[PDB]
């Protein structure tokens, strides 16, 4: 019975050659064995060997540089002496080329929110797929796919990354080489499609509780980012507050303690950091009136012999070292004007004020000072001059 065997004895990955041998039964010496070596892409090497006196055959250094990596199938064929078709096959693996992949960002288009990518491969089959991942600073992901060309290159144009947020973008690309090995590369770049912004507003100043409610909005500020706030009063005193941004970019803080601040204008400033590392800020005006302005005046003494008066008074919500303006008007409209200073405790006095220019009869004392909320705070007192 006619028989043929073939074996693939060696594949030399460096020389890109193979050594084959086989045996025959009932094949005439000097007949030929036809050989094909087929690769993973269907490329064929054709070879021929002669059957020896002992029925054996071999080929050494067969050129397989035309073949691609992956499985090799060897097919041998011959005819026995009576013409019967004989066949056998053998198998091996070729790994003459190291698998590799590169990926590179051509552009991140901040205006269109798109990315152009390109890359190269080695030992990845044309029409192979490259799995592409783009990951943002928040862990959002865009998936994409590209087809490997004849030269092993791949590219994508205008991939939509409008679903990603600003900051570092990581691009990962992966494929499989013809020996079944994962090949991968990554690249990185900056995404800055959204202008960072922050607003702040004074919702309420509760002058009874001496608290403030503050809120605002942000653009391009990451979830849980810290907002630092300052509240500044009319004397330069500062209260600090802090809160965090929500998913919609809003922030709120209720019951901020401003008992340490004095009455008058407030300035609130808020600052956060956007996704591209910029400080974004806003300021807003408020008003504090925890203490009702007041002024009293008293005519303490009229010295009719020296023609003088002693005056005193009290204030509430008048900054110490403010001026108090005092007028003393007599019964015919003559006026004495004086000025003194509000003390640490809000009190003021004038002693030995000369009223020798006034005439006998009624005296009216008027005192005025500016409170911290900008009011003219006044009081009067009445007495008499009897110098003649
Ligand atoms: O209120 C806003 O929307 C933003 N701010 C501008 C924010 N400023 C703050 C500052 O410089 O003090 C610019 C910035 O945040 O750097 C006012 C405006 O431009 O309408
Ligand atoms: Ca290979
Ligand atoms: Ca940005
Ligand atoms: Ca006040
Ligand atoms: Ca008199
Ligand atoms: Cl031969
Ligand atoms: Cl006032
Ligand atoms: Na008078």
């Amino acid at each position: 019975a006619g028989a043929l065997t073939v074996s693939l004895d060696t594949v030399d990955n460096t020389a890109q050659t193979a050594n084959l041998s086989g045996t025959t039964t009932d094949v005439a010496p000097n007949e030929q064995v036809a050989i094909t070596i087929t690769d993973s892409a269907g490329n064929i090497v054709n070879a021929i060997a002669t059957v020896g006196a002992d029925g054996s055959y071999s080929l050494t250094g067969v050129d397989i540089s035309s073949l691609v990596d992956g499985s090799l199938t060897v097919e041998a064929s011959a005819q026995d002496r009576n013409g019967n078709a004989l066949t056998d096959s053998a198998n091996g693996a070729l790994d003459a080329t190291a698998g590799d992949l590169t990926v590179s960002v051509g552009t991140i288009d901040n205006t269109a929110q798109t990315v152009n990518l390109s890359g190269t491969t080695t030992d990845v089959a044309p029409n192979g797929q490259v799995a592409i991942t783009m990951t943002d600073s928040a862990g959002n992901i865009v998936n994409a796919t590209a087809t490997v060309g004849a030269d092993g290159s791949y590219s994508l144009t205008g991939v939509d990354i409008s679903s990603l947020v600003d900051g570092d973008l990581t691009v990962e690309a992966s494929a499989q080489d013809r020996n079944g090995n994962a090949v991968s590369d990554s690249a990185n770049g900056t995404f800055d499609a959204t202008a960072g912004d922050l607003t702040v507003s004074v919702d309420t100043v509760d002058s009874t509780a001496q608290t403030a409610n503050l809120s605002g909005t942000t653009t391009d500020v990451a979830l849980n980012s810290q907002v630092d706030l300052t509240v500044t009063d009319s004397a330069g005193n500062v209260v600090t507050a802090t809160t965090t941004v929500g998913a919609d970019g809003s922030y709120s803080l209720t019951g901020v303690d401003i008992s340490s601040l004095v009455d008058g204008n407030l300035t609130v400033e808020a600052t956060a950091q956007d996704r591209n590392g910029n400080a974004v800020s806003d300021s807003a005006a408020g008003s504090l009136d925890a203490t009702t302005g007041a002024l009293t005046v008293s005519l303490d003494t009229v010295d009719n012999a020296a023609q003088t008066v002693d005056l005193s008074g009290t204030t509430a919500d008048v900054a110490p070292n403010s001026q108090v303006n005092v007028t003393i008007t007599d019964s015919t409209g003559n006026v004495v004007n004086a000025i003194t200073t509000v003390g640490a405790d809000g009190s003021y006095s004038l002693t030995g004020v000369d009223i020798s220019s006034l005439v006998d009869g009624d005296l009216t004392v008027e005192a005025s000072a500016q409170g911290r909320n900008g009011n003219a705070l006044t009081d009067s007192a009445n007495g008499a001059l009897d110098a003649t």
